[PDB]
């Protein structure tokens, strides 16, 4: 947990396009929404954490409890049952809807929070760099 705490800046990412051009989390919108996520606030809370997708066009935020599943709708997932936990030092967000699921596994080693976004077909590396 002792990493996530703070405000991050997106640095490296690719393949959002493909991934949405299949998942249906844009199929168009993500052609800009691929890039347009410069900041992400990650406020750890007591037993919990809240993500704040601070960007220009489109913002989202949701609270999640490491060790629970919650049914919730981010604009860029739709309604999905997110199960979150922390294995070793890896924040595994598995994201279970129905016909498929996806995985949003987060870790910081070195100085970058690497988020591996993996679905039933398609992958994206999404990397975040602590700005504050």
């Amino acid at each position: 947990v002792d990493a996530f705490v703070g405000t991050w800046k997106l640095v490296d990412s690719k393949n959002f396009d493909d991934y949405m051009k299949s998942l249906g989390v844009g199929f168009a919108t993500r052609q800009v929404g691929n890039m347009t996520k410069p900041t992400t606030i990650i406020e750890v809370n007591g037993d919990t954490v809240i993500i704040k997708t601070q960007s220009t066009f489109k913002n989202t935020e949701i609270s999640f409890k490491l060790g629970v599943e919650f049914d919730e709708t981010t604009a860029d997932d739709r309604k999905v049952k997110s199960i979150v936990t922390l294995d070793g030092g890896k924040l595994v967000h598995v994201q279970k809807w129905n016909g498929q699921e996806t995985s949003l596994v987060r870790e910081m080693v070195d100085g970058k929070l690497i988020l591996t976004l993996t679905h039933g077909t398609a992958v994206c590396t999404r990397t975040y760099e602590k700005q504050a």
